[PDB]
């Protein structure tokens, strides 16, 4: 018999058991294959995977952050090339980009699940404030006008901040700026993926618009010291009129109502991110699966990957992980078509934009995160008055470092 070993990151409440429940139909139907998952923490995962690819001491399969696929796939002899082995027509088209090395036709990962961030809002706050969510969040300028009407609005005796979002003490620093940069007509790197474009006029327009929401008082100031999970919890206890969050919060708030009677879930809606001057783009994240070239059972490894891309496994794993499926047929399930979830379905499909899938991306993201962290410090005036010129200098200094990374990894 064949024991497939698989590394996963912590995607659900009980990672190993939840994965094994989803694969039980596969191992029941293929009794000569067993699946042995091992959990690897997110912070050290890329380090451990890179070391396994280099040393040939690897599991058969590992989850990767979708942005890591090119980094690992570019390592000589690291991964099984999947080009032509997966039916790509099954996948939401926007999710496939991260599975390839950009500029090549080489597919080294299979998309597994995805996520995007949407704009959640308090319906009761909007009615009280005179905000119509069917129109007033559609564009940057309308959104900001709505925030002005919502900031400090009192609902059931509690004063709400207009927008709750984390600052630099967080793991989504870059991801939360991404769609502002895109909507302004900017990007982190050029289309070819070979030059940084983070200091363009358009990128700065997006960075300035989003970060100065803090200078203008429209963001909850205490929350800028906190992280994503804190903003999700606080919104779920009614602290903010709006917040940009992933789809997993719907389950959390639904559970809060079932267990504690917390009716926040009945007072919220969700809409797509506001369109910027250049159009509507949204963040895309998530994870892919890869097969190590050192695997002694690649045929069985591939069969497992294809199982994870089957409709039933996509539905079931997305439910338990609270992520979004990457296969089109999974969105036929009513779960992904309810009033809130359907906004996420539409956004990832029609407007999702993934970071360039280049081998240097993972290294570049750390640099972008450091720079945007300094921009938060700047707008929050932690060390002197806010200076937009300081943001410009930070972004130019980032641009230089990114170009050196791209030159090394070309």
């Amino acid at each position: 018999s064949v024991k497939l070993t698989m590394w996963i990151m912590p995607n659900s409440d009980t990672p190993d058991q939840d994965l094994l429940k989803v694969v039980k139909p596969f191992t029941d139907a293929n009794p000569h294959i067993t699946v042995e998952p091992t959990v690897v923490d997110w912070s050290a995962a890329l380090t451990k995977i890179t070391a396994a690819a280099t040393s040939g001491e690897a599991p058969d399969i590992t989850q990767v952050g979708s942005t890591w696929t090119a980094a690992i796939g570019a390592m000589e002899g690291a991964l099984v090339e999947l080009t032509g082995k997966i039916d790509t027509s099954a996948f939401v088209e926007s999710t496939l980009q991260s599975a390839y090395i950009k500029g090549t036709d080489k597919m080294f990962g299979m998309p597994w699940f995805t996520e995007t961030r949407a704009l959640f809002y308090r319906k009761d706050a909007c009615e009280k404030a005179g905000v119509n969510p069917e129109t007033d969040f559609a564009t940057w300028d309308k959104f900001k006008d709505a925030l002005k009407k919502l900031n400090g609005i009192e609902v059931d005796g509690k004063k709400l901040a207009a927008l709750g979002m984390p600052g630099k003490n967080d793991w989504n620093v870059v991801h939360n700026f991404s769609w502002w940069i895109y909507g302004a007509g900017g990007d982190f790197v050029n289309e070819e993926g070979t030059q940084a474009t983070f200091s363009s006029e358009n990128a700065l327009k997006g960075i300035k618009f989003y970060s100065e929401l803090a200078v203008e008082g429209l963001m909850d100031e205490p929350s800028l010291e906190k992280n994503t999970s804190d903003i999700e919890s606080a919104f779920g206890d009614g602290a903010y009129a709006t917040a940009f969050m992933g789809p997993w919060v719907i389950s959390s708030y639904t559970k809060n109502k079932e267990e504690n009677g917390n009716d926040l879930i009945d007072k919220i809606g969700v809409t797509m991110v506001p369109e910027g001057p250049a159009g509507r783009y949204a963040f895309m994240g998530g994870s892919n699966l890869v097969i190590f070239n050192s695997s002694k059972n690649k045929d069985e490894a591939l069969e497992l990957l294809k199982f994870f891309a089957s409709k039933e496994a996509q539905v079931e794993y997305s439910k338990v992980s609270k992520m979004l499926p990457v296969v089109k047929a999974a969105y036929e399930d009513p779960y992904f078509e309810d009033s809130l979830m359907k906004v996420f379905k539409e956004q990832v499909d029609k407007y999702g934009k993934h970071y360039a899938s280049v081998p240097g991306w993972a290294s570049a993201e750390v640099i972008f995160s450091e720079g945007l962290s300094k921009i938060w410090d700047n707008v929050m005036e932690v060390d002197g008055a806010y200076s937009y010129d300081k943001t410009v200098q930070i972004v130019k200094d980032v641009e230089s470092q990114i170009n050196q990374i791209l030159q090394e990894t070309s």
